[PDB]
C-alpha cells in the first residue's frame, strides 16, 4: 500500500501491448494506486508469476492474486468502493462487451492482419520466435506474418469508416462514462493503446473525430498511454478512390 | 392523480402498439410501476389527438407535464420518480445503450422494414393505411411501392438471424441487460422485436433461436405487455437447403 503489483506484457521497447493489461493499467490509476509494474513479455508468464497464471494481466494487492483483467476490474470495485468505481452497474458490464466485442471485430481483427509482423518485429527479442509460430498457425495464418501484413496500405483504409457507430457514440459524450471516464472507456480505449503499440503507420487520419476522446484517453493519469514506444495512431493518408473515413456533418 | 401517467399510443387494427418508440416507454412506464391510461389512435391525426402539442408520439401526461420523445420520457421518469425503480443506472448505460440501439437498428430493423412494410401497411388502421402507403414510399426510400420492397422477403429474411449472434452473445450470459432485473436497456433493444412482432406476419426467427428466452421473457413482463392480441409470432422461420445457419450452436 498505496500500490498494487502488475504483471505487465510489455513489447522490447517495454511499452505494454495486451489491451487486457492496458485498461488494468487505467483501471488502477483510475482507483487512485501507484502500480509496481513487473516487466516481461508473452513467453515465460508462467515463471513469472508463482506458477499462478499462464496469462497476463495479474495483480497483487497485498498478497491476494487475482487474474484476467475482468475479474480484476470487478475486483477493484469490490474491496475498493471507497475509490472512483469503474462500473457503473451491472447494465454497463453487459453493454460494455457488446461495444468491446463490436470494437474486436471492426477494429482489432483487420488492423491486427495489418500490424502482425510489427506486433512481431517489436516484441521483445525472446518473443519474437514464439510469437512467430503461435500466431501465424493458431489465430491463424496459415502462412508466414510477412505475406499476412503485406497489401496493408490497401487494407487499412477501409477501416475508418467502419468505426462510425463507434464516432457517433462519443460525438454526444466526452467520456463513454459521462463527464468522467470509468472502465468502459478503458476497456474500449485498450483497443486503440494496443494499436498504438504495434502501429509502425498510422491507422487513422489526422482529423479523425476519434481523436478527442482518443488523446484525452491517452493523456489520462499523467499521459498513460503516451509510453516512449507508442506510435501514432493518427497521419494515415487517404487516396481518391479511398472511402471516407468518418462521416464530415454538422449539426443539429 | 392516483397512479396513473397518460400515453398517446400508435396502434395497428387490432390495437396492438407498433411503434418501437412506444413500445419501450409502455414497458418505462410499467417498470415504474405506473397505471397507463392509453389514448389510442394510430399515425394519422396525431396532432389533432395531442393538444396541437405534437405530430409525433409516445406523448405521456403526467399531471399536466407533457413529456414527447421515448427518450426524454424514460429520463423524465428517473429524474422526476427516484424512489420508482430506475431505467438508466447512469450515464455509462445511456451511452452504450445508444450504440446497442444504434446497431439493433442498423441491423435487425433496417432488413425487416423492408421485409415487412406492406404488412406493416395491410396491419395499420384503415384511416392510416393510404398515409403509412404515400408516407412510407416517398420517405424510406424504399423506394419502389410497398409490394416491391418487401416483395423476396423469403430470400432476404434468412439472412438476418446470423447478423443477429453479436447480441446472443451478450444475452448467453446474463438473464437481462440490465443484470437481474432488466431496465431500459432491455426495453429498448426489446422494442425492436416488439416491433417486428407487431407486422411481421411471417417469422424473422427459428423456433430454437437463443433470443426466444430473452424475448419471450420480455413479452411477458408486466402481464404479458408484448403479448396483446394482435402480435404476431417471431418465431416459425422455416429455413430452407441454401439458407445459412442462423445462429452458432456451441
Ligand atoms: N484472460 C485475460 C486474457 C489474457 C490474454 O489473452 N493475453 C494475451 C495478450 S493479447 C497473451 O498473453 N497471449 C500470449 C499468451 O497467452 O501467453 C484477460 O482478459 O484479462
Ligand atoms: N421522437 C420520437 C420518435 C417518434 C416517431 O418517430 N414515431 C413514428 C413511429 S415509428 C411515427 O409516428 N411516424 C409517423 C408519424 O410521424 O406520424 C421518439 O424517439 O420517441
Amino acid at each position: 500500500n498505496n500500490t498494487i503489483t502488475l504483471y505487465d506484457l510489455q513489447l522490447e521497447s517495454g511499452c505494454t501491448i495486451s489491451p487486457y493489461v492496458w485498461r488494468t493499467k487505467y483501471a488502477l490509476k483510475h482507483k487512485g494506486f501507484d502500480i509496481d509494474i513487473v516487466p516481461g513479455g508473452f513467453t515465460g508468464i508462467l515463471e513469472r508469476t508463482g506458477g499462478r497464471s499462464e496469462r497476463v494481466p495479474v495483480i497483487v494487492d497485498d498478497g491476494e492474486w487475482v487474474l484476467d483483467s475482468w475479474v480484476i476490474a470487478e475486483y477493484l470495485d469490490e474491496k475498493y468502493p471507497d475509490r472512483p468505481m469503474l462500473f457503473e452497474g451491472p447494465t454497463q458490464k453487459n453493454l460494455m462487451k457488446f461495444l468491446d466485442n463490436w470494437l474486436w471485430s471492426t477494429a482489432v481483427g483487420p488492423w491486427f492482419r495489418c500490424y502482425i509482423l510489427d506486433y512481431h518485429d517489436l516484441s521483445l527479442p525472446q518473443d519474437r520466435d514464439y510469437v512467430r509460430w503461435s500466431r501465424e498457425q493458431w489465430f491463424l495464418g496459415g502462412q508466414r506474418l510477412e505475406d499476412v501484413q503485406a497489401g496493408r496500405e490497401d487494407r487499412l483504409p477501409l477501416v475508418p469508416p467502419t468505426l462510425e457507430p463507434f464516432r457517433r457514440i462519443l460525438a454526444e459524450t466526452k467520456w463513454l462514462g459521462g463527464d468522467q471516464p470509468n472502465f468502459a472507456d478503458y476497456s474500449a480505449l485498450a483497443v486503440f493503446l494496443w494499436t498504438a503499440s504495434v502501429a509502425r503507420t498510422p491507422p487513422l487520419t489526422e482529423d479523425d473525430p476519434l481523436r478527442d476522446w482518443l488523446d484525452r484517453g491517452f493523456d489520462l493519469f499523467d499521459g498513460l498511454g503516451r509510453h516512449p514506444g507508442m506510435n501514432p495512431l493518427f497521419g494515415l493518408k487517404l487516396r481518391e478512390g479511398d472511402p471516407e473515413p468518418f462521416v464530415r456533418q454538422t449539426g443539429p
